[PDB]
């Protein structure tokens, strides 16, 4: 989760993520680009405000008041500038001097040309075996960090691709126990609460810019699913896009589909929550993936309605008390799935963007595995794309947005776990075209 450069004793020692970027004069002396007035190494803002509670909570847990049980210095880059060491610009901008505009537009990829299909599961087939070049992936909790000898990081490699699926299953992973220990509280730094919808923005736009700078095509945009269709099948669930059903094995992806080859990571809840490790880049299994397939909950076999989508857009608070999966006439809940789509939670109610997870009985569906099954892109810029159309119906109103007493990692001002530099919920709820340099190609239902 931190870059290869900060993976290190010393610079765990020192508490600073504070790279290099153009180290002219030797190691240290153009940390964040400083030496060319693009940025500075500061000290970290992290939301102390309190969180709704848990019983039992013992507060160990390496993702409170993220990122400071790693780092408490990073880069702060000035003006349009950003990235690790600010080597980069904030999206919507590009140049040496990050001062031209580009709009990049995310559209439906059953609108796209037979070539923008095949570039795009071949672009996302590389990304899931380049390594990531800048971020390498802890195996073990803080307290194991630096090894059995206390002198070697616990720190993998990891392929651009198999980060955006590890990223999310640090976010959800339960808290370790241990020997002795009590069953924690479940915890969820990325679902069930109004950090929901920010968090997976940003997930998306670190995948869209790694995705980017891998292939050097600034323009290159991740297209979205249109999963509100009342329909019994996945329609791009076809061999030129996600994959078909193999007709050997129900459950798996067709052959005739680079993402048969596909091999999962994080599917050892059963070593990490007993070994007390993490997630690590070695790979295990393929995706399974059954549309329709789930012929216990006949709810989950069907996809969400058109006016689904509509009706949740009329839910005029983004978010409601107690900022959970039971909270009602909550936009944030509704467009997450755990209420109706007209706001009225019901713990039966599985709709839209949980609902479409369901469909798929399969990877795509376990919280832990999900983003494995590449389908999870295209179904979040969708919902992405209903976040976006409410924030400009409704002029971000961001003060139902609550700044305490959300669940954990769920505050307005959190640094939303684990991503890196630090990037509060806040910096997400903006309008997107205008603010970070994305937009949808969508027409919306008109009731
Ligand atoms: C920002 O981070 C700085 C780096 O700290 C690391 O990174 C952070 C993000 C965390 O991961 C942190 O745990 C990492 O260590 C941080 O500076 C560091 O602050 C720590 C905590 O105070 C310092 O450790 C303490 O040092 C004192 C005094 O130094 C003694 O040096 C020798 C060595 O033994 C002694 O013989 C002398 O008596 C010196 O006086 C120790 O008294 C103290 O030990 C006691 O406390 C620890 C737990 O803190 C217990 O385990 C012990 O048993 C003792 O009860 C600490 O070890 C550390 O030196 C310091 N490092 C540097 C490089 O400055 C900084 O404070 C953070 N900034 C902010 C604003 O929060
Ligand atoms: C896919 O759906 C199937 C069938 O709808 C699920 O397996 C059933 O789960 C129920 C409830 O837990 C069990 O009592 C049944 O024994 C299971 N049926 C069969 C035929 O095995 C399955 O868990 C779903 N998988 C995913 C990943 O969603
Ligand atoms: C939503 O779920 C929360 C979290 O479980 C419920 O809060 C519980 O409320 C009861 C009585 O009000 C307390 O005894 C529990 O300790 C609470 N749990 C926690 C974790 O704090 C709440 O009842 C639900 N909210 C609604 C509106 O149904
Ligand atoms: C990680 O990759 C970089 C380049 O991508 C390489 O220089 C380095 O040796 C690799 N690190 C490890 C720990 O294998
Ligand atoms: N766990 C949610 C749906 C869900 C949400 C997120 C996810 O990654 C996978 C999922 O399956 C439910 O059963 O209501
Ligand atoms: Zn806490
Ligand atoms: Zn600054
Ligand atoms: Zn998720
Ligand atoms: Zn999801």
């Amino acid at each position: 989760q931190f870059p290869r450069q900060c993976a290190t004793v010393e610079a765990l020692r020192s508490g600073m993520c504070c790279p290099d970027l153009s180290p002219v004069s030797g190691p240290g002396t153009d940390r964040c680009g400083s030496s060319s007035g693009r940025g500075r190494c500061e000290a970290v803002t992290a939301d102390s405000r309190p969180h709704s509670p848990q019983y039992p909570h013992d507060g160990r847990d390496d993702r409170e008041v993220w990122p400071l049980r790693f780092f408490n210095r990073t880069c702060h880059c000035n003006g349009n500038f950003s990235g690790h060491n600010c080597g980069t610009c904030r999206p919507g901008w590009r140049g040496a001097a990050c001062d031209q505009r580009v709009l990049i537009v995310r559209r439906n990829l059953l609108d796209l040309s037979k070539e923008e299909k095949n570039h795009f599961v071949r672009a996302l087939d590389m990304a899931k075996r380049t390594t990531h070049p800048l971020f390498v992936i802890a195996t073990r909790r803080s307290e194991e960090i630096l090894g059995p000898d206390g002198n070697t990081p616990q720190f993998e490699n990891i392929s651009i691709y198999n980060y955006f699926v590890w990223t999310h299953y640090y976010s959800v992973k339960k808290t370790f126990l241990g020997v002795g220990q009590e069953s924690f509280g479940e915890v969820d730094f990325s679902h069930e609460g109004p950090a929901f919808l920010t968090w997976h923005r940003y997930h998306l736009l670190r995948l869209e810019k790694d995705m980017q700078e891998m292939l050097q095509e600034p323009s290159f945009s991740l297209p979205y699913w249109n999963f509100a269709t009342g329909k019994n099948v996945c329609d791009i669930c076809t061999d030129d896009l996600m994959g078909s059903r193999s007709n050997f094995d129900s459950t798996l992806i067709s052959p005739n589909s680079v993402f048969s080859q596909w091999r999962v990571v994080c599917d050892s809840l059963e070593d990490y929550d007993t070994l007390g490790t993490l997630c690590n880049s070695t790979e295990d299994g393929p995706i399974r993936r059954n549309p329709a397939g789930n012929v216990a909950r006949p709810m989950v076999q069907r996809l969400p309605e058109p006016q689904d989508v509509a009706q949740c857009l009329e839910v005029g608070l983004f978010d409601t008390p107690p900022f959970y999966s039971n909270s009602t006439n909550s936009f944030r809940n509704t467009v997450e799935g755990y209420s109706d789509p007209t706001g009225k939670y019901d713990p039966a109610v599985r709709s839209l963007h949980n609902l479409a997870h369901l469909f798929l009985n399969g990877t795509g569906g376990q919280t832990h595995l999900s983003p494995n099954d590449p389908i999870f892109v295209l179904l979040h810029t969708f919902t992405d794309a209903v976040f976006d159309e409410w924030l400009r119906r409704y002029n971000a109103d961001i003060s139902t947005f609550p700044l305490e007493n959300a669940p954990i990692g769920h505050n307005r001002q959190y640094n939303m776990v684990p991503f890196w530099p630090p990037v509060t919920n806040t910096e997400m709820f903006v309008t997107a075209p205008d603010n970070l340099g994305y937009t949808y190609e969508i027409q919306w239902p008109s009731r």
